[PDB]
């Protein structure tokens, strides 16, 4: 039980940070893992570390998820390597920080293109394989911004993540009839390349910690359990949900 | 709840829910700028506000998915009135397809209108709203902020959840200027956008089962809440998603 041996997962943004943490969790449970990002060497390095540590089959593929044709090719590559797909983790994401009244318009759309459009494109193109799975599970990565916007200057990102939440609900609704579960993991505050600047400001970090009942920020390992749980047959009656892994942030 | 001397910009004010809201604001004494893609329809809607309520109006053609057109819309508001107190972002579209078959251009287009367009209007309205002693932005959500009751509306749902989170981000950033940003999330109202749903007796029967008040919404149901949120009496209300849904979300 919670065994994912023989399963195949696609992890966008699997080359580092939270996506890599999730990829490790799935590989540790026996899942074969496809790592997609925009840097092929980094994706390949991550894939190779997964095979070395966990003994699972892996593949690396260069894909900008905001580019639909590349997503279509990503999914065709999965089908060719594995012939199957059970689990999608949409962890590819960017952030750009500006006051909303000065936000450059190309950057505003770009953040939504990667975070929201790209997440849709991957779900859309994964559908035909996921329909062939006896245990199909889509895991989208949200953020606290699904519920609350705790920092200034992240309007585009917030928009993208609220969009991912509602998209997740729509897909859960439409694709439940095919047995396809669609859920969001919404992380709290985790030190990564994306959040480095915030973490480097001791005033912001002290404020963050005051709002975390467990008394620490998140590490990638904190996401491994919930990812494996949602991928597994043990979460077969769980769909359309937004699950916060945030040390109690949203409860206080 | 007097809006006399106030100026509102209503996108999607030419018909349906935006028009009902425009009427509510005008009835409370607000001057109204009606913006939509059809100048005749916007102009006629604006003139009906002036005739019925005796307020100053203006109509201006704008496709809210086009940033330069939105910039020009706000220049037009400044030229006509020199001020702006209230923004209602009611411009919106829907396109219905199974998610797995949704055409990619239409998927983006629904988000371009509903979410990017709502953002562009807020962004361009900022400089005038900053000068108001009672600034209030009212974004139009949907049940899809919380729950997706129908199939074939993935793009629309994504747009409206986007709007809800955008609203919170703006409320967060602009609270320091006293600018309130809130969402009115309607339940089910018979309009041009929902006609196809309403025309299916099975679907309508299902919808009414899920409405404690036992009826669908009409544009008049949104007048009070729009006026309330625009008024000086809602000064401590910001970042909220308020459902006007006959109890849908409670059951
Ligand atoms: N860290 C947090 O506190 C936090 C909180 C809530 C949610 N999140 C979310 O968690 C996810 C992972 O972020 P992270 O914190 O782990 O940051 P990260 O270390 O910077 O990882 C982001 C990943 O996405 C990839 N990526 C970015 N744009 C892409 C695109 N267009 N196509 C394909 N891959 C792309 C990156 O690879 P490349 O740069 O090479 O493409 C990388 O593998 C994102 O959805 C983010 O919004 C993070
Ligand atoms: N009816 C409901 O049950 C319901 C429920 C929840 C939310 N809503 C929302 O309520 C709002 C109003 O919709 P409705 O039901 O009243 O539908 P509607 O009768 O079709 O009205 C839509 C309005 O938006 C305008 N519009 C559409 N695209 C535009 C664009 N690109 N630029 C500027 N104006 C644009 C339309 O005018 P032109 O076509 O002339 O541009 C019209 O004034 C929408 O945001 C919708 O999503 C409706
Ligand atoms: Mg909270």
């Amino acid at each position: 039980v919670f065994d994912l041996r023989g399963r195949v997962a696609l992890v966008t943004g699997g080359s580092r940070g939270l996506g890599f943490g999730i990829a490790q969790g799935l590989a540790e449970a026996g899942c074969s893992v496809v790592v997609a990002s925009r840097n092929l060497e980094e994706a390949s390095e991550a894939a190779q570390k997964l095979t070395e540590k966990y003994g699972v089959e892996t593949m690396a593929f260069r894909c900008d998820v905001s580019n639909y044709e590349e997503v279509k090719k990503l999914l065709e590559a999965v089908k060719e390597k594995f012939g199957k797909l059970d689990t999608v983790v949409n962890a590819a994401g960017i952030n750009r920080r500006h006051p909303a009244e000065e936000f450059p318009l190309d950057e505003f759309r770009q953040v939504i293109e990667v975070n929201l459009f790209g997440t849709y494109y991957v779900c859309r193109e994964a559908f035909s394989l996921l329909r062939e799975s006896d245990n199909p599970s889509i895991i989208n990565i949200g953020s606290l911004t699904v519920e609350e916007v705790t920092m200034p200057n992240i309007s585009a990102y917030a928009a993208s993540k609220g969009g991912v939440a509602s998209l997740t609900k729509a897909l859960a609704k439409e694709w439940g009839r095919y047995g396809i579960r669609v859920n969001v993991i919404a992380p709290g505050w985790y030190r990564t390349k994306m959040t480095e600047a915030v973490f480097s400001d001791p005033e912001k970090l002290d404020y963050m910690l005051k709002r975390i009942p467990l008394g620490r920020t998140g590490v990638p390992e904190d996401l491994k359990g919930v990812a494996v749980f949602l991928a597994s047959e043990e979460a077969k009656y769980v769909t359309g949900q937004i699950i916060f892994v945030d040390g109690g942030w949203t409860a206080n």
